């Protein structure tokens, strides 16, 4: 069975755990509970092919900065999870960006951009800014939302999908 390794990071508070609890579980969070680091391995059906996905969901506040290295070297895509409401984790993008291109020793790693808490009405971050930054990076674009799930599968299955076709 083909499995591929993601891994979602982003600053903390963006909704990395949300989204992967909404993908697996169907059910939002609402409580805040910062991570450490979680894993979990799921099977799904991906353009008729049954993957098995090993997500790892990860640690957002910069006390634990120092765990990037392993998971960056042993992840095969990175979801890279901004807040559309908040304009600092938008910023943030780039670093993880750069250290994960470093730790890889490539600028062709598979990512995906996601702009969460699409559901929200506080936007500080145009939908115009991102789609340029992901333009900049050649990497694709989606806002999603943990409470509604909208884009959320889409997230993963496009990541997945430039996993795939990278090999
Ligand atoms: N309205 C809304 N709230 C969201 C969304 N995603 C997450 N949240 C909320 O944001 C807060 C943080 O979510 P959480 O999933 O813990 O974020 P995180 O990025 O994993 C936090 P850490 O980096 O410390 O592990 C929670 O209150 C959660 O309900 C979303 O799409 N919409
Ligand atoms: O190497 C592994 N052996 C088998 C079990 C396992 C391994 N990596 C995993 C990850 C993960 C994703 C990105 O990096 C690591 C997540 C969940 C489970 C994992
Ligand atoms: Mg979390």
């Amino acid at each position: 069975m083909t499995e591929y390794k993601l891994v979602v990071v982003g600053a903390d508070g963006v909704g990395k755990s949300a989204l992967t609890i909404q993908l697996i579980q169907n059910h939002f969070v609402d409580e805040y509970d910062p991570t450490i680091e979680d894993s979990y391995r799921k099977q799904v059906v991906i353009d008729g092919e049954t993957c098995l996905l090993d997500i790892l969901d990860t640690a957002g506040q910069e006390e634990y900065s120092a765990m990037r290295d392993q998971y960056m070297r042993t992840g095969e895509g990175f979801l890279c999870v901004f807040a559309i409401n908040n304009t600092k984790s938008f910023e943030d993008i780039h670093h993880y960006r750069e250290q994960i291109k470093r730790v890889k020793d490539s600028e062709d790693v598979p990512m995906v951009l996601v702009g969460n808490k699409c559901d929200l009405p506080s936007r500080t971050v145009d939908t115009k800014q991102a789609q340029d930054l992901a333009r900049s990076y050649g990497i694709p674009f989606i806002e999603t939302s943990a409470k509604t799930r909208q884009g959320v599968d889409d997230a993963f299955y496009t990541l997945v999908r430039e996993i795939r076709k990278h090999k």
